[PDB]
């Protein structure tokens, strides 16, 4: 699973790379839409445990990151 | 079949929760294009019965909640 979802993070960073921004909010806000089924209700959980309206845009990814944990054996 | 169907209510509620909308009426119609095939049948058979245009967005769910009846062993 997580093996396409390292993929995952890489097209989705570089989709909205060459599009702009108007601001950071709705960037962050963009990725749940596209995210998993059990990763989404992480995904609703880890923006409430924020208690400001936003922890920039890598440090939800590095959760997401941390959320694989996946090493292979050779 | 409903075990995963139970699932398919989770997420297209969390999914057009964080969405704005300008009214209730496209709320609901949203949900049959993602049902299934026995269920659209029944999808669109509810909304003819209701004589009104709408009854509201909960109870589209509980009718489909209604069509689930099924528990586990143990």
């Amino acid at each position: 699973d997580s093996h396409k979802l390292k993929n995952f993070i890489s097209e989705i960073m570089l989709n909205m790379s060459m599009i702009s921004w108007p601001n950071d909010a709705s960037r962050i806000v963009y990725c749940r839409r596209h995210l998993l089924n059990p990763a989404a209700q992480w995904a609703n959980d880890f923006v409430q445990e924020q208690g400001i309206l936003e922890i920039t845009f890598d440090t939800f990814i590095q959760g997401l990151y941390q959320h694989f944990y996946k090493p292979p054996d050779i």
